[PDB]
């Protein structure tokens, strides 16, 4: 499984989606996710939820003409969702955050 801020960053830039073992939010709770019961790795063994879009409504991330972000999870294992995430644009700039969206940190 390839789910650490370097072995994501790469992988997206190399194969320009995310490795296997991601879903979107919709496709968890299609097998069964509640995010308030802490199951995904119980209805979905060894994935971790990526590829949403990311609205970057607070302004946060730099805004530029025509670019839309996605978000991944990073360093997930099994329980409920931790705060390590992966927001990369269409246009392949890569920022990381460790306390839930509060901070970013660019990172390609």
């Amino acid at each position: 499984v390839i789910n650490t801020f370097d072995g994501v960053a790469d992988y997206l830039i190399r194969y320009k989606r995310l490795p296997d073992n991601y879903i979107t939010k919709s496709q968890a709770s299609a097998l069964g996710w509640v995010a308030s019961k802490g199951n995904l790795a119980e209805v979905a063994p060894g994935k971790s939820i990526g590829g949403d879009v990311f609205s970057n409504r607070e302004g946060r991330l730099p805004s530029a003409s025509g670019r839309t972000w996605r978000e991944a999870d990073i360093n997930y294992v099994s329980g409920f969702r931790n705060a390590d995430r992966l927001v990369y644009s269409s246009d392949w700039l890569i920022y990381k955050t460790t306390d839930n969206y509060a901070t970013f940190t660019r990172i390609r």
